């Protein structure tokens, strides 16, 4: 389940242990077969006596000890990747007690995918709240500093999609991964692919053919988040069915043409994160320091 590092053989510092009493539930922000996420009110996380809103990712009883087992590993890589300004924080947690509660922060804007179809009308490519083109530019340079983040941490996310970042205060993305607390069976970006339901058209062709995954896979996919950002939340690969054609035209070297408010050299990005061979793919702190540039000229 983890390509490179071991999340079983990680830590885990009771640094973060807080009291699950201290936490008020309220509505569900999301929900899968096994998980939700909810969203809570934390008594006592701040010095002073003040309350905080907090985003708690938990397991449904319809849970089995696979997903039980996978709950812990997240909460053990979250606590091993510490705090970065581009992925989600963690703010505690609840292990002693019941079951595990995963505490981080919590983004005022929900996940990009919904803001960028809520946003598609109020959408200007020139330089309220109108989204633009820096503002897309901005999102790309920071999903692409979160991700370079993982990849040095030797961590692989395996779902990157708009629907797996967060936007919170000051424009200010943060890679998540819903993971459990997402109903993939109704969600029609996830395929049936074997015994799994899999995110088919974010897949590099080495993760679909052979079941690998590596930091060049994860490169893959952010081009495919590429495409959904400058094509303002648009499905990829739009009126293309997930079947026998699609595979055979991904194997065969077909890609999506550029979204209609991709720059150039955005498009330039995904043509090389969409590279058959993964060794000719672009590193996400190579992505950094392209979209950088282009920021600086911009
Ligand atoms: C509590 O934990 C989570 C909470 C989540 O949801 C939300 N969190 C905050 N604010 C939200 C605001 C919303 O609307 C206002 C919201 O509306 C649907 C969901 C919100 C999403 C994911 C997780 C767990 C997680 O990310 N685990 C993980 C594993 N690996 N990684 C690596 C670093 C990529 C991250």
């Amino acid at each position: 389940n983890y390509s490179y590092i071991d999340p079983t053989q990680l830590p885990y510092d009771h640094k973060w242990e807080f009291p699950r009493n201290r936490l008020s539930f309220g509505k569900t922000l999301g929900a899968g077969a096994f998980g939700k996420v909810v969203e809570a009110t934390a008594q006592g996380l701040i010095k002073s006596d003040a309350a905080m809103t907090v985003a708690v990712k938990m397991l449904k009883p319809s849970a089995h000890s696979t997903e039980r087992e996978a709950l812990m590993s997240e909460l053990k890589v979250l606590s091993y990747l510490g705090n970065h300004e581009n992925i989600v924080n963690l703010l505690g947690a609840c292990t002693h007690g019941g079951p595990t509660l995963v505490i981080t922060e919590y983004c005022c804007y929900g996940d990009l995918l919904n803001f960028l179809r809520r946003k598609r009308d109020e959408f200007v490519p020139y330089k309220k709240d109108f989204l633009t083109l820096e503002h897309l530019l901005s999102f790309s340079y920071q999903v692409a500093k979160g991700m370079a983040f993982l990849a040095s941490k030797n961590c692989i996310h395996r779902d990157l999609a708009a629907r797996n970042i967060l936007l919170t205060h000051g424009n200010i993305t943060k890679i998540c991964d819903f993971g459990l607390a997402r109903d993939i069976k109704n969600d029609s970006n996830y395929v049936d692919k074997g015994n799994a339901r899999l995110p088919v058209k974010w897949m590099a062709p080495e993760s679909i053919f052979n079941s690998v995954y590596t930091f060049e896979s994860d490169v893959w996919s952010y081009g495919i988040f590429l495409w959904e950002l400058f094509s303002l939340g648009s499905s990829p690969y739009p009126g293309m069915p997930v079947d026998s054609k699609f595979y055979k035209m991904i194997k065969e070297g077909f890609r999506m043409s550029s979204p209609e408010y991709a720059p150039a050299e955005m498009y330039d990005i995904m043509k090389t994160c969409w590279d058959a061979d993964p060794d000719k793919r672009p590193t996400f702190k190579q992505i950094v320091q392209d979209i950088e540039k282009q920021i600086s000229e911009s």
